[PDB]
């Protein structure tokens, strides 16, 4: 199991514009297009992103290309962030994937806001961090996905995805 297989399980694959769990315009493998309410604002963002007139539809290949960018952007953003980098460096390979997963979903700023949970991960207090992380809107909004990520951090194994 690797980061890609993990996110693909969590986000799914859709070749046509759709609305995410929060009502936003998305495509492919969890690629947010716009928080605006317009479908047209989404269709324009999409074409800017692909470099063609897509009219709201893309190929698998295009979806993958976007996914490669997003994962890379997520890893670079963690490494660049003063709050996140130290956490990432203190972690083992499995737990590292769990932090990337959060960052891809919620953005660097959002994750950087879980101060307390971040401090406990850095301290290796697995049970207590799992417990604090569950106390969030994130967990209340997408419970099955958050539980998967949380188990990843508690255990250090790929059990939830298996
Ligand atoms: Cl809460
Ligand atoms: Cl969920």
């Amino acid at each position: 199991m690797n980061i890609f297989e993990m996110l693909r399980i969590d986000e799914g694959l859709r070749l046509k514009i759709y609305k995410d769990t929060e009502g936003y315009y998305t495509i492919g493998i969890g690629h947010l297009l716009t928080k605006s309410p317009s479908l047209n604002a989404a269709k324009s963002e999409l074409d800017k992103a692909i470099g063609r007139n897509c009219n709201g539809v893309i190929t698998k290949d295009e979806a993958e290309k976007l996914f490669n960018q997003d994962v890379d952007a997520a890893v670079r953003g963690i490494l660049r962030n003063a709050k996140l980098k130290p956490v990432y460096d203190s972690l083992d390979a499995v737990r590292r994937c769990a932090l990337i997963n959060m960052v891809f979903q919620m953005g660097e700023t959002g994750v950087a806001g879980f101060t307390n949970s971040l401090r406990m991960l850095q301290q290796k207090r697995w049970d207590e961090a799992a417990g604090n992380l569950a106390k969030s809107r994130w967990y209340n909004q997408t419970p099955n996905r958050a539980k998967r990520v949380i188990t990843t951090f508690r255990t250090g194994t790929w059990d939830a995805y298996k």
